[PDB]
């Protein structure tokens, strides 16, 4: 059955843990697991996780190989564990959940999910492993995803893209948008209208809209003028203020991508994990305009926009929900005599 | 007063220390400091220091965030310790300075400047802060910065650029050139005449004068025909000689941006710290020529040109002593003939 | 003679260990070597090696630094030992070899070749030192490098590139291409025919045929069509299938290398170190297309035009064995109706 | 500096460093330091000090194998650095002092006293070593100690007892009484008329008078009329109380001498460290008696005698000041009736 | 290789590894390996030697649990590696040989003692194991014990005592004195005729003759008077000399015995490790006598008086071979008129 040799055997051949039968030789020193090849010892993994060195590795090489969920969409949806897997954090290199089921004997808290300890928490469920989603059927809090429709459950659609391998990707030779599912104390969910972030990057990014493509192509007068949005500040909100030594707004990812290719600037992740907000201690190069807690989303911009259109505007200030990603978000509003100051989310 | 949770939740809801009640969970595991974040820990600062991991993450979190003077001009003034402020090494990961005044309890040698264990040593005083001008009037050995003019005082203007944030830059919304002032022995020094060098680096590196536009765009032959340069050993010294195993010249960083532009290489920098002159082992991917030890120096090509030309060429070799970012540095002549062979400096 | 502040005085100095006499002082915390300069504390050395982080250290500053032949081509020779010299593995950031001969007390197994434990162990000569090749033809086992000819030895060229400092590459300004010999037990040994990998990377690729020119130039239907190749699936070979959830092929470097420039790709090297058959975990961001183990060899692609169209088609599956940098490649052929499925190596 | 190696020497070859020349291989691994003898590791030093591994280990090799002061009394006279040797403190394992005077390269400050930097320190002079004398006398603060007198200087006769390699002990073939001497910003000051400590400790413990003998031979009521001591509360202070819950009084080292013999119990020393005034959580093993924290003192019987005597009983609560080892010890004085109801030491 | 659970299930189970299946949770964190019993870890192993911590573990698992001789013995023979098992250096802690042959994978040069790579190594047998003696007499060097002869081969009859488990002492269930051979490059070596240490310790000490029960019994004068002692300096050598700083002679362990039991003392064993001859920093509590480098040897008390009663004591200094423990053991011989002065191993 379980072994940490047999485990580094799979790693070696398969690239993975593939249930396959062998051994290799392996050292333990420090955080980091070696093997010999030849009578010398190479690096396997360095564990940066909080969990000892030996079961961390084993629940990496355990971990799903399959487009999953965004860790920060599970967040979102309080999932607790996961049923017969592991889902590997890549923002945190480390396990997204505590405890397993039926994974590894050092973190198992159980073989199936029909055992009485999982009823009180919330079990992620793969509607593509057999047997699954009637599991779900039977567990008291879970949550689901499925390809495909499932009898008597209206789905909820989820995003375009997953993470496959850590790489967050709209797929095009596999699925990567699932319906969502939820019961809690065995009683199905209706899951709320909700936005979702792009889950993009600065090196990578592409525009996903004419709006977007737009935004990048053409100067700021011009695009607040082809989209008449005078009035909301996307001066300061989007494109940001740099003349100040504080930096001003900057709250939208692609306002960051189109400064990136004209002007460098450091971004430092003090909380580096997976969520739909976050935030940045960010040092403008070229100006020298910074600011210690900078919040910043990847919606896409014509949901940008709808959001800050349907707002009142007739308070000096005032805290705005929206939900993305399946949780509540809070926006802080700014308004001066009709017209927007600011508005940006809080973590 | 003083905590660890206390600390780390200033840095999850600031970015940094701001003084701010509040406390997290947090996890010591190795040289890394972790919180718990919906029942996971995340990782926050991983101790890079030769101090206890809880210190150096206190000392980090307290850092200055202002544009601050780069380590390698404090350490060429003989800064020993700073005024009531944290100045970090980002060119070492750890702080500029072993002790403290009135930051951590665990490096605190004093709360106040005025105390006696601070007299003999070269306090940096920040006169941007209220009541560290007065500080420095009564400090028998110091180091003051200034943004304008000081009563009594006959300035010292340093460079155009300062670190933010790890940051080098000129400011363009915040002032990063200052007046300098120092104290020895309670006796005000007068600064010498010095030279600055430039802090760029090859990635991101854009000239700063005409000629500098003029020895990227144009070539060896020409640039030498412009400026008149025969006999001065520019192509040894600045284009640098790669026809050898041993690598010739290459001392000036705008002569290393010139080949990167063109050909890749290899830089080891075998002490990773801020000082004025940097030693390199460098290995050309082309051509294979390399040099253990090539001193590098990132000085304004303009004012290298008026120190190679204000020296005396009759004599084989000599040591020749130019000031630069306060500090003398020695430099190796080599002539024959009336006409220079090399010129390079020394750490 | 030996000390570990001497060893630190020199790389602080030249680099390098170069035999001078000088100490400074060093401290050692975990797997990590600092030194102190103007009382502060430098990174000098961090250990990855499963050695004791002063013996590693002391190894590391003696290696070879000059062009040396790549791990894997001493691997596949079966070298166990240097004589008098460290070879370094930049790919395993680590010595290349367990013990040493009259290098580091820790590690020494002997101070000369000649001495009786050396005998069975393949010792590694270089013919650029003096005495080391008569040495050669006194060792029992051994392999030997040279520039040019050796009496009474029939020489096996070697490859053009040669690895200096890590940096693998093609000398002009130094030789990188050695003659090779090998005595197994006494005897000299006859090296077989091989072809050699080129050890290029997708960053820096370039073509070094005009095949490959064409072949990154010009599309797959045309190069295909110039070189005659319709019945080898070099569609599914070398340019790579990403229709399906499994990605199809591409085991040829430079396959990888036309898809990363126009579309990004991650690649997990789930086995660090330097072999001639490199095994990844890769996914494609494009497409979601993945697969655990490619195996990807940087053969040229001109000779691996002659390997595959020097094979017989007429069975389903069988195992083809290939002479590469002196080491039996063995290939898996899959053929349908006299026309080749897919071709792929294995470790 | 120096050498490490050569440190490993001079430790197997004469238990120490002795300056004696030559080299060992040694190899260090976590804060352990080994060296190979016949080609197996042999563990040399474990560092439990907060210093790094292989300084720590110099130091201890270059611990003072002289009898020196107790540590307590070198920190009870505000010593803060030793002249050109190093105080080992033996309860805690690990350097008296925290930097160094010419002994070691990474935690010297200075190599000789009478650099300007140790003018504001308390240096610690031997005067059985050459020229410390003459040290003292330039030195702005300053502890001496001589077998003899020194001219002009008022002595300060210190206790019998010294430590001798950890070892506290009355010399006999050895002087373990010096004369104390101190100076404050270049003042000689007059140390106090003080009482000492006897620093023994549980499982080997003599008496030292006959009153101390009679103390453990005689019953509690017996002895007691023999020294005319009612109403002094010695049940309570010295015997102790064992019928509550609470551990009632038992401060006197005698009296825990005395009860160990007859019953065991656990002393847990959650601060350890070598003082004047020790504080344990003391459980007994017979009745289940405890105390969070129990202050004890090993005084001699007659000395604790002679002081509460000398106390006025007319007081419900007294502070009271007592010099103990150079130190002002304070006392709680509880009384009733003009009767002592407890009097314990605090730390 | 095999299984790291499998080997903490037999050590739970069998108290060692007893080859039997099956397999338990473990966990590794900094060198100690953990076990989960019913949800908390327990400590398994506590890794203090330079071996990965899972590689050493099995070691110490595979441990040789009947008696062995002891590594003093095994050392003195040259003994490199062990034929198919660990043997177990309990005064260190750690593996008596760096490699293992068919034992561990991680160690393993070799599965079989036979194979080539063995024959440079003196490898030790038992001959209490099917087929270890063929393989002793194929082995090139070796070293065999057995419990009766051999055929033709002349035996050496060793000590009586063996170490059981970390035990040393005379086997009555049991044999522990074997029968010892060497071979030397296939050459089958004469033993030499040799002493045997007797291996006791301070604390728990018995004396073996008459002589020696006299020595404890008899005071110094009466004894040398019994035994005809006079000019040998056994007051000196044996008995020890406390009226000095040095400490004067005490060379022989049974001389340490009879003061222990009288006043105490410390012994520095600044190189524990298993020899014949062994150093201690000694110092006394009553006297304060110390001296850094005291030679002592467990020498049955009528053998040291019959070696030291043979020596010509016509030279003033002279160097005295002696074969202890199969070693040649030297001796200073200092002598003044016709007479003894002192006599002392050296190691």
């Amino acid at each position: 059955n379980m072994s940490l040799e047999n485990v580094a055997f799979n790693v070696v051949n398969k690239g993975h843990f593939d249930g396959q039968q062998g051994e290799v030789p392996v050292s333990i020193i420090n955080n980091t697991v070696y093997t010999k090849v030849d009578g010398v010892d190479v690096e396997l993994f360095e564990n940066k996780t909080t969990l000892p060195v030996n079961v961390a590795f084993e629940l990496w090489a355990k971990r799903n190989i399959k487009p999953v969920p965004e860790v920060k969409i599970l967040n979102n949806l309080g999932v607790d564990i996961a049923a017969n897997t592991v889902i590997w954090d890549y923002k945190r290199d480390a396990p997204a959940h505590i405890s397993t089921i039926g994974v590894c004997s050092m973190t198992d808290i159980a073989k199936k999910p029909t055992e009485t300890i999982c009823a009180p928490l919330t079990v992620f469920f793969d509607g593509r492993v057999d047997g699954q989603v009637d599991l779900f059927r039977n567990a008291r809090n879970g949550v689901l995803i499925t390809e495909g429709s499932v009898k008597g459950l209206q789905p909820s659609v989820g995003p375009k893209q997953a993470s496959l391998n850590g790489v967050t990707l709209i797929g095009e030779a596999v699925k990567t948008q699932f319906n969502y599912y939820k019961k809690v104390d065995g009683v199905v969910q209706q899951l709320p209208e909700t936005y979702f972030t792009q889950s993009r990057n600065l090196q990578e990014f592409k525009p996903r809209s004419q709006m977007e493509i737009d935004f990048l192509e053409l100067a700021m007068d011009e695009f607040i003028e082809r989209y008449k949005l005078e009035g909301y500040a996307f001066e300061h909100i989007v494109y940001g203020d740099f003349s100040h030594s504080q930096l001003g707004g900057l709250h939208l990812l692609i306002g960051l991508a189109k400064r990136f290719k004209e002007s460098p600037f450091e971004l430092e992740d003090f909380i580096p994990m997976d969520s739909t907000v976050k935030n940045y201690f960010i040092t403008d190069a070229q100006t020298g305009s910074s600011k210690c807690v900078c919040s910043v989303i990847d919606l896409l911009l014509d949901d940008f926009v709808e959001i800050i259109k349907s707002q009142d505007l007739s308070v000096v200030s005032k805290v705005v929900k929206v939900t993305i990603d399946y949780t509540e978000i809070s926006f802080m509003l700014w308004c001066k005599d009709g017209h927007v100051e600011t508005f940006y989310p809080k973590l």
